[PDB]
């Protein structure tokens, strides 16, 4: 177009146009006020209008990178606050964009944001939505600095619907923290995923890549043909090697076209696009991006015929060995949208073996005839786990799952940090409530999709402050082996014990006035720390030093004298446990 800025305003829309530059801006200039951003923002937006008006108005024809690195290099304070991306307005474009890529910084330091309280938080909403909203905005974009922004633009509107509804409720807090909850798990969740999926292209490649997303487009589309799926596994390629470099503008630019070409030719791709292919271009690639499943066609055949019993299996293989492959992995994902992609990688892995080492043979068919029963243990594994962990989770409840996990995890890599050990056993009780409520069809997805993002925090943790080489290893490995690592994990047999320390096994009255979380968590820290201190400790001795610790917070709570008792009765606890356990 004559006017890139015109025109992205006018597909936009002036309000959206507003959020994503600023924080475009609080992506770059991490460090600015908001003030200073929110006047950044009206300027860019009073000159966009300028080219609506006029597509040949001074200006309107440059680039909309070169407007914004413009006006990057107008912020007074460049030099002082950032230093060396000062440099960066001495070079032209192209070279001058890259170079502030390259300063954005991941882990900027700035202070935690604090949740006020829910009657201070529906005050400034309702005496000043915008500000309090785009304030947060601004906040989280300055945190998150490649978070794509128009997906941080689809979570903050949806913090709107939350406070004009919980803000007229009876019990405000009842209903909106746990959205609140849920908005910032969800929201960790798309950055865990991003930043995942970035990491495994550069470690593990682009044929690795093409790989997943082989399998992840056929259980979407099963409908579409091989070589549909296959140009759709090219440019979804080129859409996350370019996100992955990290310019908002090409990554837009690419996943808007590849929206595009799949709205033009739903015919051949999925019926189920139809709505997401009705939005408004800001929307489009995510909403299809979430599309659910497509129905798969009726009475597939088995994939015998092409894959096992058929003269020319070593000789199609051979010819183009990732195109086969490629091809059996997509008749297997279609046919399986129950699998986790990583299961579907598994048997694909595994088939790839067998005709490496089969078609080597004079009768190759015999070789790998039965190699579909090589499929059979791969599948079940997960299968049976995920039953497993569902028929406890229903048994313990979320709680009492969380603390059978704990103590299951804590023995087994007992020199990870206490905060650590509970954090990620409680986030793993709740991929147990939300994924077991699915049927059986739509746990393995789930599972497989939630706890990435659990062992991703947990790897991330780590790899910060290393303390086990067997998490190394599964936190290292290939993706495809990551969870299955992680399941192998024994018990740590050459754990010395911890040295008992009495005030970590002293509790006060505080413990009664606690929020119930904070609460979980003490109690949760104390069962850790007990596994630690003995870790040789029986499920018969746990339970019981765990009911005695039950009766003494029961009691010394609802006493006349509270903390007497904790301190008094507290001594007893520890004195019988320490000799029930020793
Ligand atoms: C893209 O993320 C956001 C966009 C827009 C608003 C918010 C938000 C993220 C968070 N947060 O911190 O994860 C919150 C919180 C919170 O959870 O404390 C409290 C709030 C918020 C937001 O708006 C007003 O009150
Ligand atoms: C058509 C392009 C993709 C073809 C992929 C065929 C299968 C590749 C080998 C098996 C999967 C390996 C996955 C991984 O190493 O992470
Ligand atoms: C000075 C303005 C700089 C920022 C301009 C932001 C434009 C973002 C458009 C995003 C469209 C999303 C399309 C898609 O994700 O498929
Ligand atoms: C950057 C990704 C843009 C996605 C555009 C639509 C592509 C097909 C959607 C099917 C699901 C893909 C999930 C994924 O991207 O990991
Ligand atoms: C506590 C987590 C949910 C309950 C069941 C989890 C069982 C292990 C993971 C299932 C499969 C995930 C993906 C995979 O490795 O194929
Ligand atoms: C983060 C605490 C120490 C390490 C814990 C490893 C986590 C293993 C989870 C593997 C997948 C679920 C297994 C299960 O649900 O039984
Ligand atoms: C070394 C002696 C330690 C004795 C005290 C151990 C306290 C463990 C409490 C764990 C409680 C978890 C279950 C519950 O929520 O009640």
């Amino acid at each position: 177009h004559k006017s890139e800025v015109a025109h992205r305003f006018k597909d936009l829309g002036e309000e959206n146009f507003k959020a994503l530059v600023l924080i475009a801006f609080a992506q770059y200039l991490q460090q600015c006020p908001f003030e200073d951003h929110v006047k950044l923002v009206n300027e860019v937006t009073e000159f966009a209008k300028t080219c609506v008006a006029d597509e040949s108005a001074e200006n309107c024809d440059k680039s909309l990178h070169t407007l914004f690195g413009d006006k990057l290099c107008t912020v007074a304070t460049l030099r002082e606050t950032y230093g060396e991306m000062a440099d960066c307005c001495a070079k032209q474009e192209p070279e001058r964009n890259e170079c502030f890529l390259q300063h954005k910084d991941d882990n900027p330091n700035l202070p935690r944001l604090v949740r006020p309280e829910v009657d201070v938080m529906c005050t400034a909403f309702h005496d000043n939505e915008e500000t309090f909203l785009k304030k947060y905005l601004y906040e989280i974009a300055r945190r998150h600095p490649y978070f794509y922004a128009p997906e941080l633009l689809f979570f903050a509107k949806r913090y709107k619907a939350a406070f004009t509804e919980c803000c007229q409720a009876a019990d405000k807090a009842a209903c909106l923290l746990p959205k609140l909850d849920e908005l910032r798990d969800e929201g960790k969740a798309s950055s865990a995923k991003q930043r995942l999926k970035c990491a495994s292209l550069q470690k593990f490649g682009e044929r690795a890549f093409k790989a997943w997303a082989v399998a992840r487009l056929s259980q979407r589309f099963p409908k579409a043909e091989f070589a549909e799926v296959s140009k759709l596994v090219t440019d979804l390629t080129k859409v996350h090697t370019e996100c992955c470099h990290g310019d908002l503008l090409e990554c837009a630019d690419d996943r808007a076209d590849l929206a595009k070409y799949i709205c033009e030719n739903q015919d051949s791709i999925s019926s189920k696009l139809k709505e997401c292919c009705e939005k408004p271009l800001l929307e489009k690639s995510h909403c299809i991006a979430e599309v659910e499943n497509d129905e798969m066609p009726a009475d597939l055949p088995s994939l015998a015929a092409d894959f096992v019993e058929s003269k020319d299996v070593c000789k199609n293989y051979a010819e183009a060995k990732d195109v086969f492959l490629g091809m059996f992995l997509y008749e297997y994902a279609r046919r399986h949208p129950d699998y986790s992609v990583v299961l579907l990688l598994r048997l694909a892995k595994t088939y790839e073996t067998t005709l490496e080492k089969c078609c080597a043979a004079a009768d190759p068919h015999e070789c790998y005839a039965k190699v579909f029963d090589e499929f059979k243990p791969l599948v079940e594994e997960p299968q049976n786990l995920i039953k497993q962990n569902c028929e406890l989770f229903e048994q313990l409840g979320e709680y009492k799952f969380q603390n059978a996990l704990l103590v299951r995890y804590t023995k087994k890599v007992p020199q990870v940090s206490t905060p650590t050990l509970v954090e990620v056993s409680r986030n793993l009780g709740k991929v147990g409530s939300k994924c077991c409520k699915h049927p059986e069809a739509k746990r393995m997805p789930c599972a497989e999709d939630y706890l990435s993002v659990v062992l991703n925090q947990l790897c991330v943790l780590h790899e910060k402050t290393p303390v086990s080489d067997r998490v190394t290893k599964c936190c290292t490995e290939s993706l495809v082996n990551r969870r299955p690592c992680f399941s192998a994990l024994e018990v740590d047999e050459t754990y010395v014990p911890k040295e008992f320390n009495a005030e970590t096994f002293t509790f006060h009255a505080d413990i009664c006035t606690l929020s119930e979380k904070e609460r979980q968590i003490k109690k949760q820290t104390a069962l850790v720390e007990l596994v630690k201190h003995k870790p040789k400790a029986t499920k018969e001795q746990l339970k019981a030093v765990m009911d005695d610790f039950a009766a003494f917070v029961e009691k010394c709570c609802k006493a006349d004298d509270k903390e007497t008792c904790f301190a008094e009765e507290g001594k007893k606890l520890v004195a019988a446990s320490q000799a029930a356990l020793g």
